[PDB]
């Protein structure tokens, strides 16, 4: 499953997504991907400055990067639903998608941020994904619910 998803990592490239999801959702995906990678790259550059030999990325649980990753997962899930043309995926479809998502983002860290391949591992991403798929204030809960609604609406070409 992870073997086939390695080639299928290109499936989340903008050029492969184009015309298969709405223009609005595609732009949300492009922006959310860029935002997360930029934050990862900043955090890494600081870490590397302090230990040039390090090979691990420490994921800070209370960080802008972490919040940006959550939002990227939210957009990613709607990308999946957009590709399938469904509101609720089969669990096998979800498992396939999240594998492709994790392979895609891990490749981007090695290829686009030039991080050691072992730093942003498939396993690390999966730990955080499990959190997404399974002490936040009430106002921030509201915020995330309104954002998810806006992404869902983008996916449906502006429809509820």
């Amino acid at each position: 499953m992870v073997s086939t998803a390695v080639e299928k990592k290109k499936y989340l490239d903008s050029e492969f997504l184009l015309h298969c999801i709405s223009a609005q959702l595609l732009d949300m995906w492009k922006q959310a991907r860029a935002r997360w990678l930029e934050l990862v790259g900043k955090e890494w550059a600081h870490m590397l400055a302090l230990n040039p030999e390090r090979k691990d990325f420490l994921w800070k649980n209370q960080s802008e990067m972490n919040s940006a990753f959550f939002d990227l997962c939210e957009v990613g899930k709607q990308v999946m639903l957009g590709l399938l043309g469904k509101e609720v995926a089969l669990p096998k479809e979800e498992q396939a998608f999240w594998i492709m998502y994790a392979v895609h983002l891990s490749a981007a860290c090695a290829e686009e941020l030039h991080m050691p391949e072992v730093a942003m591992s498939l396993r690390k991403l999966n730990v955080k994904l499990k959190d997404f798929n399974f002490d936040m204030p009430p106002e921030e809960k509201k915020r995330r619910m309104e954002r998810k609604q806006r992404i869902e609406e983008a996916r449906r070409h502006g429809m509820p």
